[PDB]
């Protein structure tokens, strides 16, 4: 049992009216390749609901490009449970570093047969990229493969905490989690199912680059949260210690505290970039492209329909898909703003408030 303070998120959510399509296609897509999926990975599969995730990023979006977000988080979503932090621990980090930059690039190059040791990620990762292809630009495509790459350094990084079971400085964690949670590969594909190229000018400004790693950062501190039951769930049948890759552990452990204490430390961060965005999104809505202003409507479904998809999925609820209802994670919103609104004391990130 875990309970959220109240969160600050005055932005509407709506769902995808095909999401039973989508999960339909993206069951058998995914069921067509040689991952040799059993009926339990099914399952933890239908517990992700890639649909419900990208479908409420991209409610009004048509089905058939939608189809190509949401099946790739239902293979990065296994990437995740089966190619990070498992395997050997012997000669752990060079086999995800390996693995990685195939990924890269058959992103980049589809048919650079980077061949198969048992390999099962590349060919699905290759069906993406081909169909990509026929809807980006070289841009757009470019803006995957980099995306990419940021998140899987972050993931070398996060994996050598793992090993070493420690926990990451407040300063670096805040930075790295929007990498580490692939905030940009998944946003990526948005502007590849819009069909239109959002200008490098834009993307790369400072005003819209803050405006994309608030988001980013928020999602994935949110996801801290909704998804820090399953990690007590796992440390409990574990019987180890809560992982330190976690917001609320990397709180608890800087200032002290109990876990209520670092439960409304994380939440009244997560409300005062939040609350960031939104102010800085309306400086910059104005003089927007229609590009632009469509990726900051993405951002914006994505902070409320991150939260809602993470609060009733069956992945952070019943994770090893056989124990309903093991998990229960209730939030509360806060419906007022926070009543500061000066940078946080975290030099990584107060370049956002500029
Ligand atoms: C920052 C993003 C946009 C939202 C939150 C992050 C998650 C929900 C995005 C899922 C899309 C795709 C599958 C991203 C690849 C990396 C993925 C495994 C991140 C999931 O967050 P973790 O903390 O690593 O895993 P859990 O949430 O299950 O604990
Ligand atoms: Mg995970
Ligand atoms: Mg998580």
């Amino acid at each position: 049992s875990v309970e959220i303070p109240p969160r600050y998120c005055p932005l509407p959510t709506a769902r995808h009216p095909d999401e039973t399509v989508l999960a339909r296609r993206t069951a058998d897509w995914i069921d067509g390749f040689d991952l040799e999926l059993t009926p339990q990975q099914r399952a933890r599969m239908r517990g992700n609901d890639c649909p419900g995730f990208y479908g409420r990023i991209m409610p009004h979006s048509p089905t058939d490009r939608l189809q190509l977000a949401v099946d790739w988080c239902t293979v990065m979503f296994h990437f995740d449970d089966v190619h990070c932090d498992e395997g050997p621990a012997t000669g752990r980090a060079a086999r995800f570093a390996d693995l990685a930059t195939r990924i890269v690039r058959v992103l980049e190059a589809p048919d650079a047969r980077l061949e198969g040791p048992g390999d099962t990620m590349l060919a699905p990762v290759r069906d993406l990229a081909l169909r990509a292809r026929r809807w980006a630009t070289p841009a757009q495509m470019r803006r995957c493969a980099e995306a990419h790459r940021a998140w899987f350094l972050a993931v070398a990084w996060e994996l050598g905490h793992r090993a070493a079971r420690s926990t990451p400085a407040l300063n670096d964690y805040a930075h790295m989690r929007q990498h580490t949670a692939a905030g940009a590969a998944t946003l990526a594909w948005a502007e590849i199912v819009d069909g239109a190229e959002i200008p490098d000018r834009e993307l790369s400004s400072p005003e819209v680059r803050a405006l994309t790693e608030l988001a980013f950062t928020t999602a994935a501190f949110d996801d801290d949260l909704f998804s820090y039951g399953k990690e007590l769930w796992v440390a409990r049948a574990e019987g180890t210690a809560p992982s330190g890759l976690g917001l609320v552990e990397i709180l608890r452990r800087e200032n002290r505290c109990g876990r209520p204490e670092a439960l409304r430390a994380a939440v009244c961060l997560c409300n005062r970039l939040t609350h960031r965005f939104i102010a800085l999104r309306e400086r910059v809505l104005p003089d927007a492209s229609a590009p632009l202003r469509a990726y900051l409507d993405h951002l914006c479904h994505l902070l409320p329909g991150n939260l809602e998809w993470g609060l009733t999925a069956d992945r952070y609820r019943n994770p090893d898909g056989r124990t309903p209802g093991a998990v229960t994670t209730t939030a509360s919103r806060d419906t007022d703003p926070p009543a500061d609104t000066s940078p946080p004391a975290i030099p990584s990130i107060a370049w956002w408030w500029d």
